[PDB]
């Protein structure tokens, strides 16, 4: 499913990511448009072997099992297939175990590179919230 902006937010709202860790919603809207064009069935991989899954690309090397990451952890304990589902709840909640493991959001490099530091507030402006 590829979300609009607006219904992401929403999603992210209802599912308690607005201020989850002291991270504003707009940090997770620009987050998601950076990582996966808000894209839940996007895939990518690393040049370690690892792929990132999802709406936030999340990490199989730490987060999820692939099957095919060998000596990787699951720290989420979910197949990353369940990452692509147009239910965020999955990614969501592996997203709060991420952001609270003492990095915050410096853990998506999309975020630190292109959010961090910018209005994110930008990323809601207009919503129905
Ligand atoms: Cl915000
Ligand atoms: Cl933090």
């Amino acid at each position: 499913k590829v979300f609009g902006r607006c219904e992401l937010a929403a999603a992210m709202k209802r599912h308690g990511l607005d201020n989850y860790r002291g991270y504003s919603l707009g940090n997770w809207v620009c987050a998601a448009k950076f990582e996966s064009n808000f894209n839940t069935q996007a895939t990518n991989r690393n040049t370690d072997g690892s792929t990132d899954y999802g709406i936030l690309q999340i990490n199989s090397r730490w987060w999820c099992n692939d099957g095919r990451t060998p000596g990787s952890r699951n720290l989420c304990n979910i197949p990353c297939s369940a990452l692509l589902s147009s239910d965020i709840t999955a990614s969501v909640n592996c997203a709060k175990k991420i952001v609270s493991d003492g990095n915050g959001m410096n853990a998506w490099v999309a975020w630190r590179n292109r959010c961090k530091g910018t209005d994110v507030q930008a990323w809601i402006r207009g919503c129905r919230l």
